[PDB]
DNA sequence: CCGACGTCGCATCAGC
DNA sequence: GCTGATGCGA
DNA sequence: GTCGG
């Protein structure tokens, strides 16, 4: 918590360019500067000292020089007082709004909170959940309940068929105190890169948890991917717990070091780890590492035992979940 | 200087 | 309906 | 906005 001052600016400067700039690169950019500094371990004294680290060049060593002489950025304040800039980032805190749609309601007229709820019809589905659980989907998760909630989903996918393993990813397996949501990687023997000899079985699971009320709504699903809502059960006269995002991802089992690679994240480390791969000639995605050859082609995929398989690829020494909390 | 920036699933729409 | 592009998100 | 060719 070093440089928190000069991190929360960068992400406010990156959530600017993604929602009201629709500058993507700029916002990758910002948020790599925000990483990199954040695991910086000094108390960072000028622009010129975080010059030095990779992501941050001329423009971000300034601001930091800015806001490190007067605890302001001026570019920040005049964004907090635009009234669309205001209103765009403030509608695409609502999931399945983003720039484009932000930015449209605003044309309409529809630019609060109370405006959302007067124009439902306006929305598609996915924005529509994401208005009804506004507030629920702002809240944090304490590990404690992410255990509880892990504690449903494995005994729940046990039932529908024991050969099924569910492994909670994201910030959870990186063992974060806290989550945002929950990340569970989904595998099955019947499903392979090489057949399905099976149907529904993701779908299979969905309807099992939604049976036992714990999955409670659909933001998206199709077979390999499900987003939605869940929530947790509560005792009698106790308040009910907020309403959580939960995703769920069938990766074909062969390929289950990749898939748990890349739904543990964290999504910058993720970035960064597919950045370095292209440098040394490969690809990552979810399933595979492929080379690269000359002419630009992916090859064919790599043998992967491992997630450290995939490290010694790109010749970068193990990383365990927790240091990758970029 | 300046091209290039990780990779993909699902929802939705335009064009045929 | 199919295909491909765009939005949005993991 | 940054960085490597
Ligand atoms: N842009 C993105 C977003 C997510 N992901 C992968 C990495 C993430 O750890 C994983 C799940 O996304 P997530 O739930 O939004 N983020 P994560 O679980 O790390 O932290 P939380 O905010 O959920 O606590 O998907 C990615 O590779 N690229
Ligand atoms: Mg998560
Ligand atoms: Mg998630
Ligand atoms: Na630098
Ligand atoms: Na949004």
């Amino acid at each position: 918590t070093l440089n928190g001052g000069i991190t929360d600016m960068l992400t406010e400067l990156a959530n600017f360019e993604k929602n009201v700039s629709q500058a993507i690169h700029k916002y990758n950019a910002y948020r790599k500067a925000a990483s990199v500094i954040a695991k910086y371990p000094h108390k960072i004294k000028s622009g010129a000292e975080a010059k030095k680290l990779p992501g941050v060049g001329t423009k971000i060593a300034e601001k930091i020089d800015e806001f490190l002489a007067t605890g302001k950025l001026r570019k920040l304040e005049k964004i907090r007082q635009d009234d669309t800039s205001s209103s765009i980032n403030f509608l695409t805190r609502v999931s399945g709004i983003g720039p484009s749609a932000a930015r449209k309601f605003v044309d309409e007229g529809i630019k609060t909170l109370e405006d959302l709820r007067k124009n439902e019809d306006k929305l598609n589905h996915h924005q529509r959940i994401g208005l009804k659980y506004f507030g629920d989907f702002e809240k944090r998760i304490p590990r404690e309940e992410m255990l509880q909630m892990q504690d449903i989903v494995l005994n729940e996918v046990k039932k529908v068929d024991s050969e099924y393993i569910a492994t909670v990813c994201g910030s959870f397996r990186r063992g974060a105190e806290s989550s945002g949501d929950m990340d569970v990687l989904l595998t099955h023997p019947s499903f392979t890169s090489e057949s399905t000899k099976q149907p529904k079985l993701l779908h299979q699971v969905v309807e099992q948890l939604q049976k036992v009320h714990f999955i409670t709504d659909t933001l998206s699903k199709g077979e390999t991917k499900f987003m939605g809502v869940c929530q947790l059960p509560s005792k009698n006269d106790e308040k009910e717990y907020p309403h959580r995002r939960i995703d769920i991802r069938l990766i074909p089992k062969d390929q289950y070091y990749c898939g748990v690679l890349y739904f543990t994240g964290s999504d910058i480390f993720n970035k960064n780890m597919r950045a370095h791969a292209l440098e040394k000639g490969f690809t990552i995605n979810e399933y595979t590492i492929r080379p690269l050859g000359v002419t630009g082609v992916a090859g064919e995929p790599l043998p992967v035992d491992s997630e450290k398989d995939i490290f010694d690829y790109i010749q970068w020494k193990y990383r365990e979940p927790k240091d990758r909390s970029e």
